[PDB]
């Protein structure tokens, strides 16, 4: 009856090897999608970055009430949503992080379009969107000589730092470049 | 094991920036903005610990609410003020420099290591500016 | 008996290696085109 | 039986890779602070 | 494989994620995490 | 045998950090912060 016993155990070890086979394949499938995701976001973190073209602001009396920035995609950048981005404003007085808003604000920022389709998303390389920040609202209208340290942080994590330096003299200037 | 070990490597915190409030002439608050890593999952800031190697002390800060020798998390962008769910969420980690040890003077250096629940350590060497004159808020 | 067990697990390991091989290569393919551009 | 041995060695390789991944990231973090300073 | 998104739950939005395990008759499971692109501006068809 | 052998491999300790006190000019305290490894059970630190 030793032929009976081997048959039963043979069935069991087939199942056990199938159980272990599932574990390696299923865990590899888990790590396949996890690793595939990791490469794409990590590349997006390094490549999808905002580049500031030029900075200027409207000035009233002698203290720049509004601060405006012109942004664009960096080299090899996918769609860049300016709505899921946060500019951190480190000014002479206040030092907070601004968030996206619509229709002009207080401690928020607005993005009006200059060239392109969307007015909040940079889709192509020739799109220019104007980041709008109210200086007198976030803190105070910067006098001649104030030095704000702006840093635009994209959703994925790419950070662009711009030191907005107000000219030391604001005389006879309807609107000066920061 | 496969799920936890991948969690140990993947679910990691990246510190976007670090700034500090200034009273009189000393950094009294240490504020840190945090975000997920590439491929991170939901990161809970309540099950995280921060190691504060200060100039005068060395303790491991734990989570609290509304500090002293603990740390609080006020939200910046997103819904949850203690959990980072999406890649566009920013939460501000709050630390009281004049409560975990002594008020950070101009030039003090503190090492902060934010350890997630799964064990992903992120180290940020905070350096108070050498000169603090005429600076209402500094960038650590 | 033990011969049956090692055969099935052998099939498992090559597929897992095939899965792992695809992950690195396809990720390199994404990085190649992104890097090239 | 062969499956039993594979599962145990599978855990070790996952754990060992986690150890190796930890060294790379933590050393990069130390060098990042050194380079930034 | 044709799967109507608007009927199973709802037409996905930019940034969504679905975990799909296509299991055969014999129990072989294949897991795919479909990830809608974070931005759907000016793209007739994407690649999850 | 299966359970203890798995515990030998899976139940492990990970040292998160290693700080220490300083007296005069000598380290009089060695402190270790420890945590479970991936997929570990309860770890009594008295039988270690
Ligand atoms: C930043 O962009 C703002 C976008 O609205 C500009 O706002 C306009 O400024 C004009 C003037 O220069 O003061 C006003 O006539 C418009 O009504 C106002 O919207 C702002 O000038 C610029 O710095
Ligand atoms: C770090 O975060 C703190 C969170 O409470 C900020 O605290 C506020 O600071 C304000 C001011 O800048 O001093 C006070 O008006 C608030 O009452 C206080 O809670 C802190 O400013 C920041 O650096
Ligand atoms: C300008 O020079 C001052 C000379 O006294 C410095 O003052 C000292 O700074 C120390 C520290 O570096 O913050 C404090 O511990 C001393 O109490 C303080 O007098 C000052 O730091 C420097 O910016
Ligand atoms: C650019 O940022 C926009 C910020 O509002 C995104 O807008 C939201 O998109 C959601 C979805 O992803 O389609 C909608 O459910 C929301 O109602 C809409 O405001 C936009 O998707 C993004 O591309
Ligand atoms: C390791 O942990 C020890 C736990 O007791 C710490 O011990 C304290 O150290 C203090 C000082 O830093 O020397 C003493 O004032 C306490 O009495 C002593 O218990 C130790 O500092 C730490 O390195």
């Amino acid at each position: 009856q030793v032929g009976i016993g081997t048959l039963i155990v043979f069935i069991a070890m087939v199942l056990v090897a199938a159980i272990a086979a599932g574990v390696l394949i299923n865990t590899a499938g888990y790590l396949q999608s996890k690793g595939s995701a990791t490469g794409e976001e990590a590349s997006a973190q390094v490549s999808n970055r905002i580049n500031i073209v030029s900075a200027y602001g409207n000035v009233x009396x002698x203290x720049v009430d509004y601060v405006n920035l012109t942004v664009r995609q960096a080299a090899g950048a996918d769609n860049i949503n300016l709505x899921k981005s946060t500019i951190q404003w480190i000014g002479p007085d206040x030092a907070t992080t601004l968030t996206y808003x619509x229709x002009x604000x207080x401690e928020n920022f607005t993005t009006x379009s200059i060239k392109g389709x969307x007015x909040x998303v940079l889709v192509d390389q020739s799109d220019r969107i104007k980041v709008i920040m109210y200086a007198x609202x976030v803190x105070x209208x910067l006098x001649x000589g104030x030095e704000v340290q702006l840093t635009v942080t994209t959703q994925y994590g790419s950070k662009t730092t711009y030191w907005a330096q107000v000219p030391e003299s604001l005389k006879d200037k309807n609107a000066v470049x920061l």
